[PDB]
């Protein structure tokens, strides 16, 4: 089960360090393009967005032609991933328990703004990438590894954007004033106002065209080192309100350093499984990666636009195991175990729950119990194949992150 390194991917070597953290799960679903299935609910959304750009958004000029990039490679630098989106070198989304990394150079990106700087270089105006992303994190019926982001770019020019005024050639686009909550310090506010409300009437109206002209949402003022000002786009659903993207002004150190200093843009991204399940109100992300034609079959329909009235599959009865072990001497992490469990539990675990933690005076260890929810999305688990499934977690913990069985 070692080495260790080196790491293959897609006709590509990587070798093995000190950040590479891949597991063999998680590279089992590179290559699958969800968004590229036909008939699966991510490909519908996708499509959807697409026609919508298409047919329904007008500019004054009028409106770009959006390329479309579905089938970009998920291994990108850090360079791509980080740098090119000015995220400062110690801003936590780097960290090792939160990426998949590689190695110190490459990795599975982890947001679609990875190819935002790459896509400008080439000279693009306006363009949609679509593709799975990759993240480390919690296990529960809203998280998985592997999920899938729509990316939105659009830049205007000068007289693109004051195209509708009387006296707009003295109008412009950059001065030289302060960062305030609500510019940047390169843009005028005649800009800035033109450019926001241009993307949120864009992403309204693109709402609309999903869901209805029923939805409740609202714009949260929010941060990210690659636009300002900055909002999330939140939908009321069950009661609750959800973040479903980010977008806003793109910072213009980006888009100048890309070549296109005479222009100035807003960008979004959008989680196409955090939008399908409030669309569809598909209660498990498991499900976009299963094969049970209960679910899949519902999302074939004529075309597009035929309205999909999901029906929820029935819910199966969970099996439910603690597990505590001792802490190696400071070398582990939550993520770490998260991981184990993918792998060896695979898509029969619901949730994982850290429910205790304690540090035993005698001995300085830190002792952790986590709960785990065994439920099958497609049938009822049994107790004694939980139970197998359960074993093997143990002593696989015990073997690879270096834990003391408690118990
Ligand atoms: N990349 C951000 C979303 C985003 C895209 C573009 C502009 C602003 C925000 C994320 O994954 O959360």
């Amino acid at each position: 089960a070692a080495p260790g390194s080196v790491v293959e991917l897609l006709g590509k070597s990587y070798p093995q360090d000190d950040h590479s953290n891949l597991t063999r799960k998680v590279l089992t679903r590179v290559g699958r393009n969800l968004h590229n299935q036909q008939h699966h609910p991510l490909w519908l959304i996708k499509e959807r967005v697409k026609e919508h750009f298409y047919k329904q958004y007008v500019g004054r000029f009028g409106t770009p032609l959006f390329s479309v990039y579905d089938n970009l490679s998920p291994v990108v630098t850090t360079w791509q991933n980080f740098d090119s989106l000015l995220i400062p070198a110690d801003h936590p989304s780097r960290k090792k328990g939160d990426n998949y990394y590689l190695n110190r150079t490459h990795m599975l990106r982890a947001h679609t703004s990875a190819h935002q700087w790459d896509l400008l270089h080439a000279g693009l105006d306006a363009f949609l990438v679509v593709g799975d992303v990759y993240r480390r994190d919690q296990i529960d019926s809203q998280h998985y590894p592997i999920f899938h982001q729509l990316e939105a770019v659009r830049l205007f020019s000068k007289h693109e954007l004051f195209a509708g005024i009387k006296d707009g050639e003295s109008l412009q686009l950059f001065e030289q004033s302060s960062r305030s909550a609500h510019k940047q310090e390169t843009h005028t506010m005649e800009a800035v106002k033109l450019v926001e409300f241009d993307l949120k009437q864009m992403l309204t109206r693109l709402m609309a065209h999903l869901f209805g002209d029923e939805l409740e949402i609202r714009w949260v003022d929010c941060y990210f080192p690659f636009t300002h000002p900055s909002f999330e786009m939140e939908i009321n659903f069950h009661g609750e309100w959800l973040e479903v993207l980010g977008c806003g002004v793109m910072e213009q150190q980006l888009v100048n350093s890309a070549g296109a200093q005479d222009r100035i843009g807003w960008a979004f991204g959008l989680g196409l499984e955090r939008l399908a399940m409030i669309l569809y109100d598909i209660p498990d992300i498991r499900l976009f990666w299963c094969e049970d034609e209960r679910f899949l079959k519902q999302f074939c329909v004529s075309n597009i636009n035929q309205k999909v009235k999901f029906q929820p599959l029935s819910k199966y009865p969970a099996v439910i195991n603690d597990i505590s072990f001792w802490l190696p001497s400071e070398n582990y992490a939550e993520n770490d175990f998260y991981d184990l469990v993918r792998t060896i539990g695979g898509d029969l675990v619901e949730k994982v729950d850290l429910i205790d933690k304690f540090v035993h005076p005698k001995t300085h260890k830190t002792s952790h119990c986590y709960r785990i929810t065994y439920r099958h999305m497609e049938r009822t688990l049994s107790q004694r194949e939980v139970r197998h499934i359960h074993q093997a977690l143990q002593e696989a913990a015990v073997q690879l992150l270096g834990v003391e069985g408690r118990f």
